[PDB]
């Protein structure tokens, strides 16, 4: 078995490689932008086999065109297993990364907006409870990385959005409508999700049909409805919820929520992950991304009630029509 991880290392190794051009995104809990900062991103591998490794160099913007790299840790076969918990879907082209810190994104907001800790700058906590990675691949050669930070309390500091494309800088908030954000993921969606263990393996635990409803009306409350059926298990899950929408951010009274972004992305978490805990409960993180006004990848990366993540879960989706 020790031969499945090393193809998966070399896939997801593989999957990062070339230079990536790319525009780096802060957001705040509703989805205002507050910085937007060029950025490069050089990955390649060394070594092969059982040793084989990702190494990468993150290029950032200086305001007034000079660039300052960052020296971004390496990826191996002993990182990706003990350190990152990674979720990887090589036939999805999807994966989950975990950090122990966020430094690399505070890095980039210092450098990309200034040349002590200035005050009108948002940095991350120097010790965050929670910074997870969620990547998805579009079906073009480009791809978006959204990250969760939560505060040492496990309540949502920033959100992040790098997009990028491989072999200029790429542009998100691209309407022309000024229509509400969540609009296109309205409606129901239906598609098909793949569950897997984290961790370098990469074990599939299930596969399932998927219905996703999201509904909103005129008041502002929001409905959820997502169904789970499994052929094989012979099971299915109906979960319903229900919220009110304010300001591009959506609160359920669960009490998840989801944050609407620009460029089609909608990203959820829940509204104190500390409650969870406390609670002996699990909880997930989610990041959601539409190519087309019908067609949409989800990821969904699933903790224990101490905060380890134990699976994620691929969602692929149509938008059914009305």
């Amino acid at each position: 078995d020790e031969s499945m991880s090393i193809d998966n290392l070399r896939g997801f190794v593989d999957l990062n490689v070339g230079k990536w051009t790319g525009s780096f995104h802060q957001f705040d809990g509703n989805g205002n932008l507050l910085h937007k900062i060029d950025t490069r991103l050089s990955a390649s591998s060394y070594g092969e086999d059982e040793l084989l490794s990702l190494n990468q160099s993150l290029y950032i913007k200086q305001p007034t065109p000079e660039w300052v790299e960052y020296k971004i840790k390496e990826t191996n076969m002993f990182t990706v297993d003990k350190y990152q918990q990674i979720g990887f879907f090589p036939k999805e082209r999807a994966f989950s990364l975990r950090y122990q810190t966020a430094g690399m994104l505070d890095t980039t907001l210092r450098q990309g907006v200034l040349g002590e800790s200035p005050r009108n700058l948002k940095l991350p906590s120097r010790r965050p409870s929670l910074v997870c990675e969620n990547c998805l691949y579009s079906k073009i050669d480009r791809r978006a990385r959204a990250f969760h930070i939560m505060d040492p309390k496990g309540v949502l500091e920033m959100l992040i959005v790098f997009l990028e494309e491989r072999g200029a800088h790429p542009v998100l908030d691209n309407a022309q409508n000024d229509a509400e954000r969540i609009n296109p993921f309205l409606g129901t969606w239906k598609g098909r999700s793949v569950t897997k263990r984290s961790g370098v393996y990469g074990a599939t635990l299930s596969e399932a049909d998927t219905v996703a409803v999201l509904e909103m009306n005129d008041k502002g409350q929001v409905v959820q409805d997502i169904s789970s059926t499994s052929d094989e298990k012979k099971v299915t899950t109906n979960v319903h919820w229900e919220g009110k929408m304010s300001k591009d951010l959506v609160t359920f009274a669960e009490g998840y929520q989801m944050t609407l972004l620009p460029g089609g992305m909608y990203m959820g978490c829940p509204c104190d992950v500390s409650k969870c805990v406390a609670d002996l409960k699990s909880f997930h993180l989610e990041f959601c991304w539409l190519e087309s006004p019908s067609s949409r990848q989800r990821l969904i990366r699933t903790y224990d009630h101490e905060g380890l993540a134990v699976s994620s879960t691929y969602f692929t989706e149509t938008k059914m029509k009305l």
